[PDB]
């Protein structure tokens, strides 16, 4: 009945629908703790697509309905809701604790089967299990976030309501908890480890509080002015009130209103009768200006309106605007009465409130006036030059296309249906007005430039009535910047044009995710992997051909797309597919927009770790599936958190933390392997920059040649890199203020160092992806020979995740693998301090000191501690008797130019003294050589000791060992990072072994057949000269020689000179050794213990070519 | 042209091109090279198109070509005409750079 | 230039065609700032279609 | 600044440039095929005897030096017949040569 | 980067474009008479100015 259309009745058959699935089954069971009978309300997501609901209630009635069956089946079945959820379920099971006994009843395909009578028990409640249609729905995956945000919410409504959410759709490594650590996990000992093998993501929301709580919750990420939150209740006839306010420092609005536990976005008779009240209130309180407006007060006021009305009438779009006119009276009543109570009972605290919407009331009052001077200074309006508008005047017909400039502002201007299609194409960068004022807001260009376009002003000034488009489409790439740009845009639109998208206005475009190139065929668009896997198998049986690299084209970016194809496959509404956003509830999206936009990096960090990889589940929904202008409608709260985690995600790989296996960030590793695959080596001239930055830029990084210059540069400079990775030639700076020369000039090529880190990469020894085209491929991880990671450390900070592991001594760092690799059963406490011991601490390039041992312990132990460098200071006295202090060696990064003008801009200033002097007097032949003199008036310890204590001489380095973890962003102790190195290594060595196993067979299966050939060579070569076209000598070849059709091949293909006797002996001898290395090789993968040697005699073989001395001397206070 | 950008094989990537000319003939930045390019492919630009592109190329306006990692661009049949048996020794080559 | 009458009866400059190398968006500014300067009069919109 | 008589004069001048040198290259490189299509003649008709030298023959460079010596060929001719592959000495790539 | 030698008759200054050869001309010299002076910006002509 309701499987015909979902849609009217659950909304969409996606997210949306899915969702809405969770919230009918939690509505009805917090319905009993509304009515007084409930007090724990328990949620449950199962990993086979299952949620259960339990609470502790009344229970679900059991008995006879009055029409024959009983009332339980009454309402699963038949409408007036929860029989909508049984209707798109496959599975639906009830057990009901009602009347003192245990019922039991499973519903198969919505169809009851009957009310079995168990066991009695004098407790009371209900639990409902539902497995979601996957033939319905087109995802089965439930998003945890969103449904933890509305139970946190539902739990803030009801004082004596606690909620248990639990999700099973996680693996035992994976981060679930709210709040996470900036430190690593304690060392487990093998017990603890075992006895966990033989885990659950689970939150707890209690509010005794009730909204007082709520309003602390918002107010926690905003600064509360008073530190006195008013609450205040009242009953009527038929309804019942609940308010808490509390003000913050901030200039933004956050009133959340709410009708029995229901969301009331669009507002209502409840919240007018709040505003209006507030308003009365505040203004008799002053005690000779114009009135306060209801904007002026309500800005930077966090509010809770909570309305339990026996009989509720909506209204709006949405069913979440309360019509009740009764109530309307009775807030009103309410509020006036009790606003006016805590005004006089707290006047320290009513001065500040009124202040606030005083100095609100006179920034809008100057903004008009300044506004006033401005708009009447015959000029034409518009955009010109930036808006390309439609013909069409009608709104309603009307739709604007909101896109980057740089993205596709000129094919969308030429794709487009000029008649009612407009463009605006965003030249700039849109501001985070999340936590703005709307000056700040209103002095965003492009900010202002999409104001303009729609027609309907802001927030004080707005107007749906004065709306120009009545589609809004976001036009966005598929890509890091394409995603940050979604965020903007969304943050925009919810915090000052909320009624845009609560009456269906908001849009976002749906661009092809693949393009599907056949090599006769049209190419066909698919967007989604199930189109793309779909439209792959039905034209391979078509017949159709596509080449198996570079035939599935997977967009990134709009500016792929010619003006036609854009039209036909996004613009165009005979084919186009547009996403509604939607508002369900918008106290949920404060919290999500407050977290991911806000200013708690904590908050956010915490978000990101706990979604950064994607949830491990069966999506059956995504398996099985069973008009013109057409709509679907997607969350803003869903489609926040996708944008903002891919965002996040694609900062944090590609630029801020390295993968542990071997301590690259995307761009070095594609320099490296780019300068590879060219020859760079060693052992041959080097090749000028432009060559290798080129090659990286055109294959891998496609991005400016700076980017890939500044990588390049880095791993060549010997004040940079412990050990360095590029063999530079010509001037790559200084370690002050001096840069390369131009990548024109400079030559580079790669380290014998660096070879150990491409060590048989071409032997199939890690994962390859596709590269940025899908042409050809680069690898995920380099074979890292050597333990790069700790041997030259990694810096990088992006949204909220910071990096700083220090270099450190390779000698020091082979015997800590050397030990992991012989005690390779030892648990985390004993790995733990036996890699400590064998590494000593940092390592730096630019050698100086470190002081005291604590800060190196806390790093190995804990992942994050404080490490104090120190420079060398030697002290010289010239012919006259003068003093002066040479610096020899100073701290890791610190910039020598930096460090120079600091002293001098600290002495002309008089913050130090003794100092009459400072030149640079360094050079390759004479070290570092930073001459102070100093005063004949100074003592040299003295002045030494204050350049510790007041510039970078002595410097800190804030160690936080996070790096990336099989994809996920990890704080980890040093023996997790010996050991996930190791681990890496024996891959490498397994991975090698049997690809040269399978090249080693291939290669003896040709030369047998070449043996074959040369003992019968008289009618081999009489064949061939019989035969009048090459496939019939191949052919006779097959028949004659008991060979296949890759030998048959290897013959033909045989150069005259490989006849001579010297060369006919060659494949006889090369032959018989292969069966040598076969056996070997088949030794290696049948022996773990030969792999663990491998890596341990290669590893030495490395260490004593390049292993150096220690740079950094240790020493204690 | 070397690279077989031509007009019987599918468009590459503008960033191929670029890095192809930045690596081998004109080492400096990948903007000065986009630029050439662009405007070769613009039909606004040139009366006889010598690049053939595929994606956001700009408007003749103020719109910018996308980034060359999205455009795609080879030779038109015009610019084969340009290149027409450069391989039979048909002009003086001097050496690159780099020599 | 074209010319256009509309439903209101409203006349319109149609721009179909313009000399080599000048930039729409700045041909656009130039008319809107002559406009807006009082420099150039008898104009009261221009559009991009 | 020139006029546009001299704008296409020089056109054509190099116009004509292009062709001179084109027919040079091309008669250069027809001369270049064609002598060592002479050598793998010289080696189509004296089959038996080439296959012969070089199996009998030790290394490749006493096996050039006899190739040299029983066709009259030079050593660029001779290392084409060492290159040729065993495919070729079909009827039908035999007579492709030809 | 100055030189060591305080006597104008012995010391040299090395005037060069800090993009070129600032980094390799501070330390291929010889500091002790030697100093370096990179120029990190543009030079104006100063022929009508």
């Amino acid at each position: 009945a309701v499987r015909k259309r979902p849609g009217m009745y659950i909304g969409s058959t996606g997210e949306r629908g899915l969702h809405h699935l969770i919230w009918e089954v939690v509505d009805n069971a917090v319905d009993e703790a509304m009515a007084g009978y409930a007090t724990t309300v328990n949620v449950v997501l199962l990993e086979d697509g299952g949620v259960e609901v339990a609470d502790d209630g009344r229970g679900i009635p059991v008995a006879t309905h009055a029409s024959g069956i009983p009332t339980v089946d009454v309402v699963m079945t038949q409408l007036h809701g929860v029989s909508v959820v049984n209707a798109l379920s496959t599975r639906l099971e009830v057990e009901i604790k009602r009347d003192g006994y245990e019922w039991s009843q499973v519903y198969e395909k919505s169809e009851p089967l009957g009310l079995k009578q168990g066991a009695p028990t004098k407790k009371t409640g209900s639990t409902v299990r539902f497995w979601a249609d996957p033939a319905v729905f087109e995802t089965t995956e439930y998003d945890f976030e969103t449904v933890a945000r509305r139970l946190q919410e539902m739990a803030f409504l009801n004082k004596g309501l606690t909620i248990n959410l639990t999700d099973e759709r996680v693996t035992q490594d994976e981060v679930v908890d709210e709040v996470v650590s900036d430190v690593a996990e304690a060392p487990k000992s093998a017990s603890e480890r075992a006895a966990e093998s033989t885990k659950v993501k689970s939150r707890t929301f209690h509010y005794p509080g009730g909204l007082v709580d709520f309003v602390k919750h918002i107010n926690r990420t905003k600064n509360a002015i008073h530190s006195s939150i008013v609450d205040f209740s009242g009953k009527g006839t038929g309804h019942e009130v609940e308010i808490a306010m509390q003000w913050n420092a901030g200039y933004s609005e956050s009133v959340h209103t709410f009708a029995n536990t229901i969301n009331t976005h669009e507002g209502g008779t409840h919240e007018e009768g709040f505003r209006s009240a507030l308003t009365s209130v505040v203004n008799k309180y002053a005690k000779k200006d114009p009135n306060l407006t209801g904007d002026d007060i309500r800005e930077g006021l966090a509010a809770v309106i909570s309305v339990k009305v026996s009989e509720p009438q909506f209204e709006g779009q949405t069913k979440t605007k309360l019509g009740n006119t009764e109530v309307k009276s009775f807030v009103q009543k309410v509020c006036n009465e009790q606003l006016t109570h805590w005004f006089e009972a707290n006047p320290t605290d009513a001065k500040v409130v009124v202040n606030k919407a005083v100095s609100s009331a006179q920034a809008r009052i100057a903004a008009r006036k300044a506004r006033e001077l401005v708009r009447r200074k015959t000029d034409i309006g518009g955009l010109p030059g930036k808006l390309a508008d439609c013909r069409s005047t009608d709104p309603r017909k009307s739709e604007l296309y909101v896109v980057e400039g740089d993205s596709a502002g000129g094919s969308a201007k030429s794709g487009r249906d000029s008649m009612f299609q407009a463009i605006l194409p965003l030249r700039g960068k849109i501001i985070n007005v999340e936590k703005a004022r709307i000056d700040r807001v209103l002095k965003n260009t492009e900010v202002q430039a999409i104001i303009t376009a729609l027609g309907t002003g802001i927030h004080d000034e707005f107007d749906i009535g004065k709306l120009r488009y009545h589609k809004i489409v976001l036009m966005a790439d598929a890509d890091v910047d394409g995603q940050h740009i979604s965020t903007l845009l969304l943050t925009l639109l919810f915090r000052f044009m909320r009624p845009l998208i609560e009456n269906g206005h908001v849009f976002l475009a749906q661009p092809p995710l693949y393009k599907l190139k056949w090599q006769r065929s049209d190419p066909e668009f698919a967007y989604s992997d199930r189109e793309r896997d779909g439209l792959l198998e039905a034209g391979l049986k078509a017949g159709k051909k596509i080449n198996k690299e570079d035939g599935i084209q997977r967009y990134k970016g709009l500016g792929e797309m010619d003006a036609k194809e854009l039209w036909e496959t996004t613009m165009d509404p005979s084919v186009r597919v547009l996403r509604q956003v939607t508002l369900d509830d918008a106290a949920a999206a404060d919290e999500l927009f407050s977290i991911l936009m806000g200013e708690d990096v904590d908050a956010r960090r915490s978000f990101i770790t706990r979604n950064a990889k994607d949830v491990r589940f069966l999506d059956v929904g995504d398996l099985t599936d069973t008009s013109l202008d057409r709509i679907e409608p997607v969350d803003i709260e869903q489609e926040m958190q996708r944008s903002y985690i891919d965002y996040a995600m694609s900062v944090i790989v590609g630029r801020a933390l390295p993968e542990v296996r071997d301590g690259l960030k995307p761009v070095h590793r594609r320099v490296l392997y780019a300068m590879f695959d060219s020859g760079f080596r060693p052992d041959r001239s080097h090749a000028k920059s432009a060559r290798s930055v080129a090659e990286t830029m055109g294959n891998y990084h496609p991005h400016g040649d700076a980017s890939i210059y500044d990588s390049l540069v880095r791993m060549a400079q010997p004040w940079s890199l412990r050990y360095p990775l590029v063999d530079g030639q010509g001037n790559f700076g200084s370690p002050g203020n001096d840069p390369p020369a131009a990548m024109r000039y400079t030559e580079a090529r790669l380290t014998p160092l660096a070879m150990e880190m491409l060590r048989e990469i071409d032997e199939e020894t890690v994962d390859f992806i596709p590269n940025y085209d899908g042409r050809v491929q680069e690898p995920t991880v380099l074979p890292s020979r050597f333990p790069n990671l700790l041997a030259n450390g990694s810096g990088g900070i992006a949204v909220g995740m910071a990096t700083n592991i220090p270099p450190h001594n390779l000698r020091e760092l082979a015997d800590a693998v050397f030990w992991a690799l012989e005690n390779h059963d030892a648990d985390e406490e004993e790995t733990l301090a036996a890699v400590m011991g064998r590494v000593k601490g940092p390592d730096f390039p630019t050698a100086g000191l470190i002081v005291g041992s604590q800060g190196t312990a806390d790093a190995y132990k804990t992942g994050r501690g404080s490490i104090r460098m120190r420079g060398v200071v030697e002290v010289e006295e010239d012919s006259r008797g003068r003093t002066s202090l040479v610096i020899t060696e100073l701290p890791y990064q610190v910039n020598h130019d930096n460090f120079i003008t600091s002293i001098a801009e600290q002495v002309r200033d008089g913050k130090l003294a003794g100092i009459s002097n400072i030149e640079d007097q360094s050079s390759d032949r004479v070290g570092l050589r930073i001459v102070i003199e100093i005063k004949r008036d100074a003592v040299a310890k003295v002045v030494i000791n204050n350049l510790y204590k007041h510039t970078q001489l002595q410097t800190s380095f804030g160690a936080n060992m996070l790096a990336i973890v099989d994809g996920v962003p990890r704080t980890l102790r040093l023996d997790q990072l010996i050991r996930y190195y190791v681990d890496h290594q024996l891959d490498v060595i397994v991975r090698r072994t049997t690809y040269r196993l399978r090249k080693a067979n291939e290669r003896a299966h040709i030369l047998r057949g070449l043996v074959k050939a040369l003992d019968a060579l008289d009618e081999v070569i009489a064949l061939i000269r019989a035969s009048e076209t090459v496939d019939i000598a191949r052919a006779g070849l097959i028949e004659l020689l008991d060979i296949d059709e890759i030998q048959a091949q290897a013959i033909l293909d045989m150069q005259l000179r490989r006849l001579a006797a010297l060369e006919r002996q060659r494949i006889i001898d090369d032959l018989a050794k292969i069966e040598a290395e076969i056996a070997d090789l088949e030794d290696i993968l049948a022996k773990p213990e030969r792999q663990r040697g491998i890596v341990r005699d290669e590893l030495a073989e490395i260490v004593d070519r390049h292993g150096d001395d220690r740079r950094t001397r240790i020493i204690a206070a």
